[PDB]
């Protein structure tokens, strides 16, 4: 059987990795692309559908389950893979997103944030991984505080200090616990806004705790594509070469290439699924919005290369139909779609490592992205 | 290869009848349900799974369709099935209940019905068929208008003359398009309120001028159970027995059986899928609404014996969930097992009539449905 948590690379090319994480649950391709779905629902999937795509892990998302339908009764009903029909593994966000996005309505203290909606929610770190317990994640994320961008260096400071007392509590939490110490893994979340000595110093705190992976928050927060690149140019490198580095809210394909030219082996984004039901369809060579008038009569597929359901059976006319009429079959095969371009992105990315192509994959992909 | 049209019975006890209509796309296995696509779409579902319930048939509409994305439109594209991806009969309503239902927005005459948003778009017993016949439907409705209820005998006899002289210039126009009359099917619409006189008159009508298929028209518009099946009590009888009666419009689950044993072959109805996107599951032991709290933690599926997809992967609290969250899953679970328990209605209907005890089922469900 397969083992509580195992990270192996199979091949490398500069910065870039390609391997698998095992876990009880299933194996993980990276680089890997992770579905979001916060509500208990990839929005507008079944379960099986999101697996034809290629996805091999899912993230959900503390806060959200917590308020609705809560925590504990989730694990009354069996927890979070048997309540939505997903068996493979998932990773639970802690909130510490939601610490800095919904601040307007929270309270935060060192010992943790409480928000208020009337009704009041607490998180910490031994509720959050507590919480996460109850949901039975497979990939915990520690309890942290996603530092606002910008930032002065001082409130950077202060934030990241904060997250990495944060971050030994969430390691003593999940670790007095032993069921999920024995089957679950535990992610450290590194920040320090975009300065290099307080993601050197954050880094540093976070090997010392020792974690299962590894990953570069507070970024994806409106600092721009070039201010990100420059970040993680410095920022991969400080994490441990032998974990999982996973960038947490990105992105768009391109984001995506080039991150994985820094070292990021894990990903997640709303993207597809949001941008799908507004009628944004990735392709190969860029994003179309298929509510344009453009479309109404187009008989090709969204993407002519596509080998997704949805490319092999209805056309750009009819799926521009759908979206405009509000119809949610409309929703349901440009999220498809979307969410199987992304994994078609992010097989080609393992191919390329794998043979010693990425280079020439990543200007290859941009020149006809981008064209 | 199969006919463009054959209805062939095969059984019946009392007035209901078992058998197949044979046409160039497929079988249809009659008692029929018809779930109801009038956008180009079953809401909130893939033809695939649609089919997966065991629909034979679909419907879509005329008026519809005509205002988005267009009739001429969707033959350019390659006509109804292609365009929506499915490949077996569609029947199409032929705007005739619109013509009553948004009266308000009309100029009625003779010729015809002109709809008004602010553009405006025409009907008429020619229109009609040919909008009919450029999205290639299977089965052909005449051009009629749906009396309203409650209405006078004068008003209902002058409402039903109308629509005989519209059936007859619908059946001119079909059989004017040598491509439309060689592989589709042209039904009639019976009218006359309530009044079996002017229901007599009509039927006598219809057959005089021939078609394929009968439905009773002008029911299912507020005049309730009781009265209905009094209506049909001596309606359906006027019908040519030999081929199929189309009970438009209709319905509940204890109304299709009652129905069923007054001569219907026929039924459509939006009441699986508009209610269940509402929260209301169609159960042998009566409708549940999901959204009640009652289900939070009950772990049981929709339905105890159902064998549909939905029922075998998620629970009631699952669903609850969705619902209650808007999400678009909880949409398309519910539609999914309400369309299979309609298509499980009837298939036992089927294999009831077959067997000699059609009456015993009636009676045994009825017992159950509304203990
Ligand atoms: C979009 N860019 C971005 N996303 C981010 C998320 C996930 C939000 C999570 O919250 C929900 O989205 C609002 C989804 O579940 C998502 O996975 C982050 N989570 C944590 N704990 N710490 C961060 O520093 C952080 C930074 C992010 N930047
Ligand atoms: C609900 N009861 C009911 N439906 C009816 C429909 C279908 C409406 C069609 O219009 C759309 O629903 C508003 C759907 O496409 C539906 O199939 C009818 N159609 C015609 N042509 N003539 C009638 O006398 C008639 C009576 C009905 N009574
Ligand atoms: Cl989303
Ligand atoms: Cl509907
Ligand atoms: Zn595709
Ligand atoms: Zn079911």
């Amino acid at each position: 059987d397969r083992p509580r948590f195992s990270f192996s690379i199979a091949a490398r090319e500069g910065k870039a990795r390609t391997g698998t994480i095992e876990m009880k649950r299933g194996v993980i391709r990276t680089p890997a692309f992770m579905p979001v779905g916060t509500a208990a629902t990839v929005k507008a999937l079944k379960p099986e559908t999101v697996r034809a795509t290629g996805a091999d892990i899912i993230l959900g998302n503390t806060y959200h389950l917590m308020l609705r339908p809560g925590a504990e009764r989730i694990a009354k009903l069996g927890g979070l893979h048997s309540f939505m029909g997903w068996d493979r593994p998932i990773l639970t966000d802690s909130g510490g997103y939601q610490v800095m996005s919904l601040s307007s309505l929270t309270k935060q203290s060192e010992e943790g944030v409480t928000f208020k909606s009337g009704s009041r929610h607490m998180l910490s770190p031994e509720r959050s991984i507590e919480i996460q317990h109850l949901l039975g994640s497979d990939i915990v994320m520690a309890f942290d505080e996603c530092t606002p961008y910008p930032a002065t260096p001082s409130r950077a400071a202060s934030s990241m200090e904060r997250s990495m007392r944060w971050a030994k509590r969430s390691r003593d939490a999940f670790d007095s616990r032993k069921e999920q110490a024995e089957n679950a893994a535990l992610f450290g979340i590194q920040q320090g806004s975009v300065f290099e000595n307080l993601r050197q110093q954050s880094a540093d705190a976070l090997a010392e705790i020792g974690f299962d992976g590894y990953a570069v928050g507070g970024l994806a927060v409106g600092e721009g594509q070039d201010e990100m690149f420059r970040v993680l140019d410095f920022s991969v490198p400080m994490l441990p070469d032998d974990k999982p580095h996973y960038l947490m809210g990105v992105g768009k394909p391109d984001d995506i290439v080039g991150a994985v030219e820094r070292g990021i082996d894990m990903f997640d984004c709303v993207l597809p699924t949001r941008s799908g039901r507004n009628g944004q369809a990735f392709t190969w060579d860029g994003p179309i919005n298929i509510r344009n008038a453009r479309f109404s009569e187009d008989l090709k597929p969204l993407d002519s290369e596509c080998h997704c359901a949805v490319c092999q059976k209805w056309s750009r006319a009819y799926i521009h139909h759908l979206i405009r009429a509000g119809e949610i079959l409309g929703a349901m095969l440009m999220t498809e779609h979307n969410i199987a371009f992304y994994q078609q992105l992010m097989q080609k990315i393992r191919d390329s490592i794998s043979e010693g192509r990425f280079s020439q994959f990543a200007q290859d992909f941009r020149a006809r992205y981008f064209a």
